[PDB]
């Protein structure tokens, strides 16, 4: 399977502290361009916390998004 055509998959994601919100989002429901996923880290085989982590380069914040919530550790 290839990273956009299973692009239907999100994952759930938990705050740090009480303040921050859970996320659950996806790739198609993330995304709405072709060159857009080829800068945010698609290539075409995807692992599978690479594919929702993608989603910070879209919201352009990969710095502290993966820190203040439960991403990769």
């Amino acid at each position: 399977s290839d990273v956009w055509s299973l692009s239907k998959t999100s994952m759930t994601f938990q705050p740090k502290k009480a303040s921050l919100q859970p996320l659950t989002i996806s790739l198609d429901e993330l995304f709405s361009s072709r060159g857009e996923f080829i800068s945010v880290g698609g290539d075409g085989r995807m692992s599978h916390k690479e594919a929702i982590l993608l989603g910070l380069r879209y919201k352009k914040l990969y710095n502290q998004a993966r820190v203040k919530y439960s991403l990769l550790e």
